[PDB]
């Protein structure tokens, strides 16, 4: 039995046997000791898969042994056969499946939860490969920052995301929706009881899935620093955090991104005192997180030094506080190692990243369905906290989010093309190949001004198109390539028609306009080829009809709100329109 697709990619995986079939009922050893959340996740799986737990041990049944390094379970030590989570970093685990026994040992509880996650990905129709795995993340915090503008996620969207994060070993969710005044416009005041159950449902869902629910506060709207409105407003900040602490919040983020009010020393004072009086006082609270007013390299540095704010902020903030930045720009092609080194150097600490992809709020007509791209594979040298800013489109965000889980857990081995393919395969099953056709055309984000990021759209198709123009302007035979391109354009329309018919409403409601748009472009792309063949056949009537169709298909794509494949399927039409074979 083969190893299924896994996400994230485990650090170490060795195929050690032929694989075995899990029995209809199993022996469960260790559930009394092992991490509750981890056991609950196992039980949920076993139920959904029709695998019963024996009330009494039967040596003919499959044995599943679960626990932590701390625990003393001899059945665990036996089944692991020398493999252990003892030497592993936090969230690490060991997984051994060999000859009727599956053994999960976490370095800690989060770790046993993640082991279960790998187990659930390993098992297909009762069959499991025989493997030994030791696994642990590259980066210590890995998650989503809910920082996009436009229509907020629904409550159900959120619950589903949290469960999705847990399944793919993402441990951070920074909560900050624009339709929640208690994070900004009413930052001072605690949640009323009418909003309590909703917030409780998020806190509990997060805790169950080993996701740190980070509560992001943006006081900058109207926060006062100076004098006694300032001792007032700082105490309001404590009051709020205390009312959230009582609900179960153990992680906090304070934003200075939108304030116009701009004093590094004042922002950092609030942060430091909050840190001493709250986060250190509670003992229970994770390191404080902040977003400075200058949060991209262009805004932070000028002329080979930091700008005023950044120098003062870096000098004043406690070393234990987590500082976010977006890379070399707000939305940018890359975070090269050199940029992380620079910023990390200025702050004399490991940085946190806020990565603005797949967010599309700055160019909402296009969907960002690409992988993590442009992020240095050695980034962990200067960064120990990684978040992505997703789209308002929760369901379709899962594709790039899937790749972020792999990038941040197994950075050194991250392969953007393979990770992209794995995301669509795992998310879309039988609809995967059709989803690839469409999503391949919608990875590159570019608002034509300040914001651009992402793998280029449909690169292989781009290259074939370029080859066509090259052959045709070189008096070379392009017969076979013309045939091949007709096939690609027909395949584009076919895949989109399939997705329209078979995608669930939850995806379809996010992408239906972009599906129609790629159909229109595929049809304009076909017409474009018809122009070429017409010229080759010296059929002016066929040329003129195809030209009129191609121009129409281009014009509708340009007018529509939806945007896709600008540099490829769209641009090909304009290229064909302007091309004239008779001059070669
Ligand atoms: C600052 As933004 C990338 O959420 O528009
Ligand atoms: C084609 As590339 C190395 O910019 O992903
Ligand atoms: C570029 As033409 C042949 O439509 O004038
Ligand atoms: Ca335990
Ligand atoms: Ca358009
Ligand atoms: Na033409």
């Amino acid at each position: 039995v083969l190893v299924p697709n896994l996400n994230p990619t485990p650090e170490n995986l060795e195929v050690v046997g032929d694989g075995f079939k899990i029995t209809s009922s199993i022996n469960l050893v260790g559930e009394e000791e092992a991490d509750e959340n981890a056991v609950n996740a196992l039980r949920e799986f076993l139920t959904a898969n029709n695998i019963e737990i024996n009330s009494e041990n039967d040596p003919n049944s499959t044995t599943l042994i679960i626990g932590e390094v701390d625990d003393d379970i001899p059945e665990l030590d036996e089944a692991l056969n020398g493999t252990t989570a003892e030497n592993l970093k936090e969230e690490g685990y060991a997984l051994v499946s060999n000859d009727g026994k599956i053994a999960i040992e976490g370095k800690d509880g989060d770790g046993t939860f993640y082991g279960v996650q790998t187990f659930k990905q390993l098992v297909k129709e009762s069959n499991i490969p025989e493997v030994n795995i030791t696994d642990y993340p590259t980066v210590s915090a890995r998650g989503i920052v809910e920082g996009f503008y436009g229509t907020p996620w629904t409550h159900q969207d959120r619950l589903d995301q949290i469960k999705f994060y847990g399944e793919n070993k993402l441990n951070t969710y920074i909560y900050a929706p624009k339709d929640d005044p208690y994070h900004r416009e009413k930052w001072r005041e605690p949640y009323p009881e009418s909003e309590m159950q909703r917030m409780q449902e998020l806190i509990n869902a997060s805790a169950e899935n080993k996701v740190d629910f980070v509560f992001g506060i943006s006081p900058g709207i109207d926060i006062r620093f100076d004098g006694d409105a300032g001792e007032e407003d700082f105490n309001h900040l404590i009051t709020k955090a205390e009312s959230l602490y009582d609900m179960g919040v153990r992680s906090f983020a304070i934003y200075w991104d939108d304030i116009q009010d701009k004093s590094a020393a004042k922002h950092a004072q609030v942060l430091n005192r909050f840190n001493e009086e709250f986060v250190k006082a509670k003992g229970d609270v994770k390191p404080l997180i902040t977003v400075p007013t200058e949060y991209d390299t262009g805004a932070m540095v000028s002329n080979g030094q930091p700008r005023a704010y950044t120098r003062i902020f870096a000098e004043t903030v406690d070393p234990s506080i987590e500082v976010m930045w977006t890379g070399p720009g707000v939305v940018t092609n890359e975070i090269p190692l050199s940029d992380a080194q620079l910023i990390s150097g200025i702050y004399n600490r490991n940085m946190a990243v806020w990565w603005n992809y797949p967010v599309t709020d700055y160019f909402k007509g296009k969907l960002a369905l690409g992988p993590m791209h442009g992020l240095d594979k050695g980034l962990n040298q200067y960064v120990d906290f990684f978040t992505v800013n997703p789209m308002e489109h929760a369901e379709l965000s899962k594709i790039s989010i899937h790749t972020a889980a792999d990038y941040s857990w197994n950075m050194d081995n991250y392969d953007y093309d393979k990770a992209w393919n794995r995301a669509i395969d795992m998310l879309y099953g039988d609809l995967a190949e059709d989803m690839k056709v469409f999503a391949n055309h919608s990875t590159r984000m570019d608002n034509k001004t300040w914001a651009k990021s992402g793998r280029e759209d449909a690169p292989e198709l781009r290259a074939k198109m370029d080859e066509l123009w090259n052959k045709l302007s070189s008096k070379e035979d392009a017969s076979a390539l013309i045939e091949e391109l007709y096939g690609e354009f027909a395949r584009m329309e076919e895949a989109c028609n399939n997705l329209k018919a078979n995608l669930p409403e939850v995806a379809l409601e996010e992408c239906s306009r972009q599906l129609d748009e790629l159909i229109t472009l595929a049809q304009g792309d076909k017409a474009s080829l018809d122009m070429i063949v017409a010229q080759l056949n010296e059929d002016t009537e066929a040329y003129e009809s195809a030209k009129e169709i191609a121009q129409n298909k281009l014009n509708t794509a340009l007018s529509s709100f939806a945007v896709i494949s600008e540099k490829v399927a769209q641009s090909f039409i304009q290229e064909a329109l302007s091309f004239d074979l008779t001059l070669i």
